[PDB]
């Protein structure tokens, strides 16, 4: 049995790191994937060549732009006929700079990409699900437990993650109350082994993970398979943490 | 499939309702199951007849009794050679009344069966896992939405479920700190339709569920497959809520 | 009395509802209060008139505008020579629409006023405290219950209060890590009786409050007196909920 | 102008450390106090002598004992005529024992004292408030953020802390549904400097506190003053954390 047979999924930030692991798990389970990225178009070439252009498609996308969402939706439908799943995975990370010295622009950019872009994606995926999937679908909002090492001191990153969490709740409820079978859940990765970091951090990172190591990207992929499939038809407005016990 | 190939699972209260659902999903994925019940001996025979002698075993068990835990471990190792997964699913409602009118004995029964029994089981499962499974395994405490938010009609229940949720955190961390690869996680079902009730009560229950219908036992089963299998190797000390939006 | 003796506080949204309640408690306890509004000079005059001219000062303020924070700060130091306390109480609801039909401009306006404004105020206040109070002080982010559980009718409000909440945690830790004695906490009001409202809506709001009645504005002020004074010197990065049991 | 004027409060574990801090704040604010202790009878007599026996009383009490609860209630009414506040402060800290090595008797002891005792106290206090204070009162369930220095690894401590959290919510709700104005809330102390400890232990402890220092007993007493008075009449089923940002 292929757990995502004929499902069509949009995965933002989908050609590198965590998003790529989600794409790999999805393709493995029989799904068609549209993977997107703002700048990494060669990442898109590589993914499509890996998966095959019959089951995968790359689209360039800046998730902060309302216009690129319509562009991805149209490209997804044009290629695959429908939209069943949105994985909002694209996000920018946390920095350790003093809060009183943070420029508005740097704050606003994080809010745009980590929070507002989730809203925009939801809105776009919901319309396309009502239009092509009999108002049925699953939306997954991905946000790391910690996006900076040690204390979550990045006010922008933390704020946008907190925003994303409640967005998920409110959206699942906003839909449910009008009888629309579109589930919205959040996934919360701890520390995944993708980007290399200085050893005075990497060792300091692992020191914060009870199980003594980092996750792989497919760890996050596996939970997304669950949430994307009808195995999770009664999971809604909920938070799914895969963090090696980081915030236990 | 076989997402649980050659895993041996103990499932307490596994012969009816949610527990039977978990057992059905487990058997589907190639697991061997030991299902237990305190009173429902005939439900247990029925389960083994439906699954088969070769992959299932019924052991009568009062989860509150320390000796019954040793009994199930003994029977499990004698039958299947090892213990890979414990699902603490057995539980009891509690006396619906005014808090200050609750008898200590009624309070204590609920604590005994919903909380202390979980600890007894973790302990028994951990020893069996170190001895027969190279100190690898997965423990799932089936708690309740009532361990996340207060249940007005039954505070002993709420208390016991909030306790087993935190027990889950501590146990996972206690194991992880010492390098032991036994994961502990909690599952929080909302309303699952498992019994006949008055239509008045059913309406009241459904009003509290945003999606407007109770879940089914296999909804819980599915998340338990994910948690019991190696797919969730980086999920630890975490809470998995399947409640159709109830506490969103 | 005199629990806030010789303290100077800026209270945004300070001339009506919750904020006026906070100001009333603050004045009562010996504080100098700079209350602000964006479009309520009439409100700001009655407050100033009733508090006196020497204990209260009114300033027009758009909390979303970075320039107005400077203006308010400057005028507070002009009048009272220091800043000890900031109460981020200004906030707005949004459209009560279906999520897929919410215009980005409506989303953005809620995020600007409820979330980004809080960050702007924090920057402003931290700078003023560093120089005019020996880097000691208290910031109180007035979020809401909507920042703890989802508000179906307003996903942007939920997202923003969820954001305010984590912003609080992050800001408190950012300052503490640098040995700066500026505390940041959030307060989460449930339903407080401010507007006049129709009986039907009243009855159905009161239906969701376990204690059977809305709170008063001074209920929020009492918890803010505590958070503003040195009685709470060890209260940091925490959440303070006064909601008549609404999210219990 | 005294904030707990004429109030009668029972405070378990109220003769040393944190409990004594709560007692000090309470007497300062005009309350009459009954402080209790299991073994520390000398401390009990000291406290009453310090406060004066016209405003205080000491009763020996094992909070796990149903009968001792009646004893305390009986003595309180005998001496002060009524019961307005209960502070459940008695409690055992945690240990670093391996989960699978923990004896049932050791587990049970902590459950009895840190969870079941809160239930027994709530039960006794509510009856007394109904009978002598017109079904008005305030109940405070105190449980510290950490029971151990490092990771929360003590299963019994964590489980009882989890259960008390939920007992607090459910009890508040159980009462509110019957129109009974007894509020139940929890208070969560961080590390409080109460005893002589070795400097390496102090170092490890402070390492986990973001503000870089322990609190003082009266930090806990101040928040308890707020909760015990009518300043917090709309505060119910809620958790108040005073921890220097320890779990922020």
């Amino acid at each position: 049995t292929d757990r995502l047979k004929d499902k069509v999924a949009i995965i933002t930030g989908g050609v590198a790191g965590i998003g790529l692991g989600i794409a790999e798990c999805y393709v493995r389970e029989g799904a068609k994937v549209v993977v997107t990225a703002n700048h990494n178009v060669d990442g898109g070439r590589a993914a499509v060549a890996k998966f095959g252009d019959d089951v995968s498609l790359f689209v360039q996308q800046d998730v902060s732009k309302e216009a690129d969402w319509q562009k991805v939706i149209d490209a997804t439908i044009a290629k695959f006929g429908r939209v069943d799943i949105l994985v909002n995975n694209a996000g920018i990370g946390g920095v350790n700079t003093a809060i009183e010295d943070l420029d508005l622009a740097d704050w606003q950019k994080v809010i745009d990409v980590n929070l507002t872009a989730n809203f925009l994606g939801e809105k776009a995926a919901i319309k396309a699900m009502k239009q092509t999937a009999d108002a049925k679908g699953s939306i997954i909002n991905v946000s790391s437990v910690a996006g900076l090492v040690g204390l979550p001191i990045d006010p922008a990153y933390s704020a946008s993650k907190g925003g994303s969490r409640l967005l998920t709740h409110a959206t699942a409820l906003n839909l449910a109350q009008r009888g629309i079978d579109i589930r919205v859940n959040s996934v919360h990765p701890g520390w995944i082994d993708t980007s290399i970091i200085p050893e005075d951090l990497r060792k300091q990172i692992i020191a914060t993970i009870p199980v003594g190591h980092m996750g792989q990207p497919q760890d996050i992929g596996e939970v997304c398979v669950y949430l994307g499939s009808d195995e999770s038809r009664f999971a809604n407005g909920a938070e799914f943490t895969v963090d090696g016990g980081q915030r236990a």
